[PDB]
């Protein structure tokens, strides 16, 4: 007598479902950046509470979900962390590809590069990003050229179909943030909204103005060490301060509401670090989402 | 030299005690609702804490409740959580009558049917009843017919001699809530404070509404599972968002010298899940009804 | 291609430091107050996080700290909780007579006395003193004479070299601080600004008063237990509610940039109760401190 977000999976195959759960159970990117394992049981966590959280019919925000199709493509699966990543662009693109939209929880920040080259190769130079994160990461690679979570978006700014003006680094702090890496995002024309900017517009306010800049077709990429560690404390990198779980769930609903978000991640969820305060957070901010996307046009 | 709540446990009989501590250690009635066990050992832990904390004058809020007695009339005692049930009704029933303020310190949610029974023949088709919860309460009993945490506010609603006008659910999440458990509450006439509602107008003055509505006689009853789990975690159901330690105190304190608030219990208080914080969460809030009731004509 | 604090460490002998750090791995003090044990691991976990948080130039806050040089003295090692109260004095009394700032990590709030009896003898009649701290700690002595955590400014309100007028306990609160203890510093003509009062003014306004009624060579003295638990777990006395981690970097960042302040400590970091966020938190303390000091004239 409660139906939930489990109760919208009845999409008996992938295509006929609006929205598609894609995972990407790896951390070997954050453990390449120096970070703590763990996000590789992300996916797993996230899909626990998922069976469990999410009034369907939100009387509070005056929503109901009830008619959009929930489906849950499995765990991308690979041998190596690279294979991964190619095999993850290639299932979101398709996904984007039919015109539904793809929601990929991880695993460590690595995978909103193989997501940010979908986007650029189904909206080929017409496409926005923002990149919710305490941290710029826009990290060189390792010496020997591999890839880690935090140079995902150093990946995409090189990408010559992207245009850099459509960039916003969202909830930056500057106890974190690098003079050289800042200066790389604003050189390539990137915008920095930090912490205290956000909070002092309203994070809503402020998310609103971001996709301004990031315009159509936006990838909202959320990495969760945004979050101040006192309601997300389940990650690699804990924030002593940021977003707080109500300013994350408002900015979710606004990018589900906000026609053109065309696609979601969420990174850096770490069970081993914390299993079940911060999973349950992650989940109600895919809610958020579900339930702004149930309003859009 | 630092006079605190234990100091105030001066009366040598339970009779001239302004206000008489009850304990309902037991948990079945959260397990029953498919919730974590841990909440029958709430009333040991709140004790704890009741022995150590809260000075008795108080120079932030000017309130010196030295004059105030309080007596800890133990744990209720039964075989079975429905003759617990019944025994904790008899004896909250015996303390208000002879003009006494009872508070129930629990254990599962389940208390509150007794506890507003107790309220229903003390005070015959003249009780309010405020339910401080992130979720509704409003469930069905099991198959069987068994009671649990989750269908206090039925089993009140469900009473003939009770106003639904007088009921208020304040603080309850819509994420959390189904439609059809609110359309129940709205369709007796009761009222729904959504948290968003509450943070907008500011917690004190919305629970001053709420007690506009409540009227005389009313049941002030706290399922701390409302306020937010990063200050307190140590609950079955770990809210995501809610109230503040801080909210939660200020309404305490208004509950406190308000004169129509007759009763008060507290539920869901999990020292397996968090032993430490939590509880002494728990203790300040009484700590802040103490001194709200030592100012109250 | 991100220095951080440890970057600043580039002062081959301690004299040519702007700031120098002194560790006090000391808690026998907390213990005597009957706090939880832990304390004098609060060095180590201090410096573990030194060596790896804070962003020299913060463009954020728009501050380049690049040009000032941090050295570490090592702790004060003693036989005695006394001799190295002694001799923690005394090293912090040189690094104040050549004028230089000395930060001293605890351990124990006792370390505040001899800080502040080095302080009174740098600037003799000329000494101001805030005490951050949800609790007054101007208790007595133990029956034998002994002093601990909740002493320090008992002893150095007893100094008659050192005017009460310019003692400010700030962030105090009511529910944990005696009337006794209040009327004692008020009869020494100290200030009481109460949480609820720095939260009503905001943080960073309500200590540039304080910092108006300390006036010149103000001992900045920071008690983390001052911040709300769900920030700050890791301290013998856990607060419930308190200065929130954002108030805490802003109110030190000020304490950096303001003259007057001549030396600060920070004492109870408890890493035995929470190891990772809270030190974390401490060190993010220092580095706002450090931020606000590369500011000043
Ligand atoms: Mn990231
Ligand atoms: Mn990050
Ligand atoms: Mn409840
Ligand atoms: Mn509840
Ligand atoms: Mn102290
Ligand atoms: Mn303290």
């Amino acid at each position: 007598d409660d139906p939930r977000l489990l109760s919208l999976f009845s999409a008996q195959r992938e295509e006929d479902a609006d929205i598609v759960i894609i995972g990407f159970p790896y951390d070997e990117g954050c453990v390449r950046n120096g970070g703590r394992a763990g996000a590789k049981k992300g996916p797993a966590a996230f899909r626990f509470f998922l069976q469990r959280l999410g009034s369907v019919n939100n009387l509070e925000l005056n929503v109901d979900a009830s008619h959009l199709k929930l489906y849950d493509a499995g765990d991308i699966t690979a041998s190596t962390l690279e294979e991964a990543h190619e095999k993850l662009e290639s299932k979101v693109f398709t996904v984007l590809a039919r015109g539904a939209f793809p929601f990929v929880i991880g695993g460590g920040n690595d995978q909103s590069a193989p997501n940010g080259r979908a986007m650029l190769r189904a909206f080929p130079g017409d496409v926005g990003v923002i990149n919710v994160d305490s941290h710029l990461d826009v990290r060189p690679p390792l010496s020997d050229g591999r890839v880690h979570s935090g140079t995902p978006f150093r990946q995409l700014l090189e990408e010559s179909s992207f245009s850099g003006k459509r960039f916003v680094e969202f909830a930056c702090q500057g106890s974190q943030c690098g003079a050289l890496h800042a200066q790389y995002v604003r050189d390539h024309q990137g915008h920095l909204m930090w912490l205290s900017e956000v909070r002092k517009k309203g994070a809503v306010a402020a998310l609103e103005d971001a996709f301004g800049l990031t315009g159509k077709n936006t990838f909202f990429s959320f990495d969760v060490d945004s979050l101040k560690s006192s309601d997300m404390p389940g990650v690699s990198c804990p924030a002593a301060v940021g977003l707080s779980a109500q300013e994350a769930f408002d900015m979710c609903f606004l990018a589900g509401k906000t026609p053109t978000v065309m696609m979601m991640d969420m990174s850096e969820l770490n069970p081993l670090v914390e299993e079940y305060r911060s999973p349950r957070v992650a989940v109600y901010m895919f809610y958020h989402f579900v339930l702004g996307f149930a309003t859009r046009p």
